[PDB]
């Protein structure tokens, strides 16, 4: 008889308002054939997942009363890391000590244990799985707990939409010291693709600017030279040079941020809009429209693998094994240990309130 | 030996400033056998030339000193319709008589005459063709001089993109009442194709909606009611209850109004931005492109059709063949006539002057 603990909201709002913790029970003397229990090892904090709370995300978990409340509940948190507890009878493809992450989106990962089935999972290799199986990394807690959204959003990004010719073609990217842009620089090194990394200045550019180029950005602009009509031509000189052309931009701002990456593209380009971290909407001169064909689109990893377990499991697979392989690293996440004394639900609270600070991980 | 007319400027600027008329003289008796003598008979104010005339537009005549002036001068207009004079010895294509538009931008319109190659220009059938080809029409000068651009336009943004199901699917477009729009409104009802025109209230606006409705726009709302929250769900009903879906948005105002029809579409929205008569950029939120799957795009008519002579000319025909028919009519232009008192120029600065009042025609 184990007692867990989940993150829950009976009511859409901000997470400092309307979250609160579960105690609930689970059974382990009671599994079904093909169910299988697990504890969580840790869980990021992600911006779709405060939109899930918040309401503005439509994509969530249905509110139910399966974890003990009186009122309709639903979980929160779409990813992370769990250990395998223990299995039912029939389940001969996960086995106690197996690290895994849920299949699907709105499984609920703010908590710590879950029951469910064994297809409810997709099984990583940990550590020791990765050494007896002679590679030369094992995955962190917080490469696994974060491995299933911005690694594939960086990675579906950069392949699935616009061919960049390797060696040559460029990406623009803003959100640069983003999780998803610290992916998107490695990726676009690891295939060979140009990119220019927009970020917000700092006290210490320098130091930022040397990180992202190491981790694989071409060139490393801040926003102001983003929006410096004064700067556009050094950016077309680096794209001139290379024999390429910035055929892909990737906008996670909005704003005014995404209205110099669209700039900076050749004609014919293609923006992907995956985030809004301005809250300000994207914003395109009528005139890249009109005479420099330029397209706008958006990208959504949770719908353009909802059904397409095939391109989800090749891209996971990509990302595992250059991990194993040491050609990838992680975007670092700050983490905060739950251990009892405080309610689960205060650590994500807490989380949420300092994304700012960096990446957020709730570890167990 | 013929004295022509032409409107130049040897400055950009608003043509209120920068326009004047010079005399030329056409040799009729010692033409090239490819050449052809041409005589304006009507030519229209767009928006585009007013832009080239300002040097606001990325695709211009040369300025030149061939109209026999000391300083460099651009000739103004892109199209118009025009009466052949006289062809060489070599010209097979044209007759005297024949009506003709530009095969290409940048001819200058804007005059009496003009003396080019028979590849200059695109014959289309005058009325004493259409009849004796048992047309029940022939088109009109307003009807040629205004064919080549916007109701190829209408037509190609309207089916050359997404295909709407007959009888079902929607189109919305702002600037309901600018001649493209009354061309889409009445290409959907040749197409069975449901629209929603959103215009700019004014103080005849019961009459304007009618006008349209008439015209083939299925609904007709404001741009307030296009800002309307609360109006939002009516919209959504109209589209839901024909069993079809809102697949593609026309924007030619930028601003808020390109916002608020892209909110309209349905999933995989499709907006093509063809103008920007707010001077306002287009803007669109996050959330469309990431949950709805919206695409923003631009169309470019002299783009698309620059290098697709069979795309232009099966656009072309089938614009003819409706006017011919009867099943087309003209966005309705004021007309200016030229009788060689007033300086031409001075006609066109008028008719840009007046082009808030609805489309200028210069008649000759
Ligand atoms: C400065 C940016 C220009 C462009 O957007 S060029 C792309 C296609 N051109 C347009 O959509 C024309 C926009 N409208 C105008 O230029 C303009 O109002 C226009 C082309 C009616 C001309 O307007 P006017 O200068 O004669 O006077 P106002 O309409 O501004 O009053
Ligand atoms: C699987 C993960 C998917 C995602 O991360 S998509 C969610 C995008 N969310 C963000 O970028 C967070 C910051 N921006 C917002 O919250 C933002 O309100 C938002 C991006 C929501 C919504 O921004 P909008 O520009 O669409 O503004 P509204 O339509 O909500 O008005
Ligand atoms: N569409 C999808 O499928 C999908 C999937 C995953 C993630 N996303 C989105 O990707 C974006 C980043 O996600 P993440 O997990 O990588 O988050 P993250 O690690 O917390 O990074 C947040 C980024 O936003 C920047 N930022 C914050 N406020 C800003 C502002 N007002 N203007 C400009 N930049 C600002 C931060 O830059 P600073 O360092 O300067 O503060 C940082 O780069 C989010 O918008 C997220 O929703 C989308
Ligand atoms: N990209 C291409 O290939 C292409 C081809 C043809 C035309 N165009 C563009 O299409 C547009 C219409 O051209 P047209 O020849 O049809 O001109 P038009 O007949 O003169 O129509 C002008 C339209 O603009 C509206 N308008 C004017 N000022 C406005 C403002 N501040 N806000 C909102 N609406 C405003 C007018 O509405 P009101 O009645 O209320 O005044 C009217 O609907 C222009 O932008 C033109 O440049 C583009």
């Amino acid at each position: 008889m184990i007692t867990a603990q989940a993150v829950l909201y009976t009511q859409h709002g901000e997470p400092k308002d309307v979250l609160f913790t579960q105690s609930f029970e689970i059974d382990d003397d009671n599994l079904a054939p093909n169910e299988v229990i697990v504890k969580t090892l840790g869980s990021p904090v992600n911006p779709s997942d405060i939109n899930q709370i918040q309401g503005v995300y439509p994509s969530k978990p249905a509110k139910t009363t399966g974890f003990g409340t009186t009122e309709p509940a639903a979980p929160c948190g779409n990813e992370g890391l769990f250990e395998v507890i223990k299995v039912g009878s029939n389940v001969s493809s996960l086995e106690a000590g197996d690290w895994v992450i849920p299949s699907h989106v709105n499984f609920g990962t703010w908590r710590t244990h879950a029951l469910g089935n064994d297809d409810d999972f997709i099984k990583l290799p940990n550590p020791a799985q990765s050494k007896a199986n002679g590679k030369p990394n094992g995955l962190t807690i917080n490469q696994g707990a974060t491995i299933s959204v911005n690694p594939l959003t960086a990675y579906l990004m950069l392949t699935h939409y616009v061919k960049l010719t390797p060696g040559k073609d460029w990406f623009i990217q803003n959100g640069g010291t983003s999780a998803v842009g610290k992916y998107a620089s490695q990726i676009g090194k690891l295939l060979n693709f140009n990119s220019i990394s927009v970020i917000r200045d700092r006290p210490n550019l320098d130091e930022v600017v040397a990180s992202l180029k190491e981790l694989g950005a071409t060139q490393v602009i801040t926003e102001d030279q983003n929006n410096s009509r004064e700067f556009g031509p050094t950016i077309k000189e680096w794209i001139k040079q290379s024999g390429g052309e910035a055929k892909l931009a990737l906008n996670c701002v909005g704003g005014k941020s995404s209205t110099g990456i669209a700039r900076k593209l050749n004609n014919n380009g293609l923006m992907l809009t995956y985030g809004g971290m301005s809250f300000q909407p994207v914003t395109i001169p009528t005139s890249l429209y009109i005479f420099k064909n330029f397209t706008s689109a958006g990208f959504w990893v949770t719908e353009l693998l909802k059904n397409n377990k095939e391109l989800k499991t090749s891209t996971l697979n990509q990302i595992i094994a250059w991990y194993e392989e040491g050609k990838l690293t992680d975007a670092k996440s700050i983490e905060t240990l739950y251990d009892g004394t405080k309610p689960l639900h205060e650590l994500y609270q807490d989380g949420v309130a300092n994304s700012k600070d960096g990446k957020q991980l709730i570890t167990y």
